[PDB]
């Protein structure tokens, strides 16, 4: 998960992802297949 890859696959920055609730974080990770 490089910065641009993160932003690409999540459609948001690490900060904006961290801004998300834990369940949303895990949801997005799982959705992208990132364990």
């Amino acid at each position: 998960l490089s910065d641009e890859d993160f932003k690409a696959v999540f459609g948001l920055t690490r900060s904006a992802f961290a801004n998300l609730p834990l369940w949303k974080q895990q949801n997005l990770k799982a959705e992208k297949g990132l364990f």
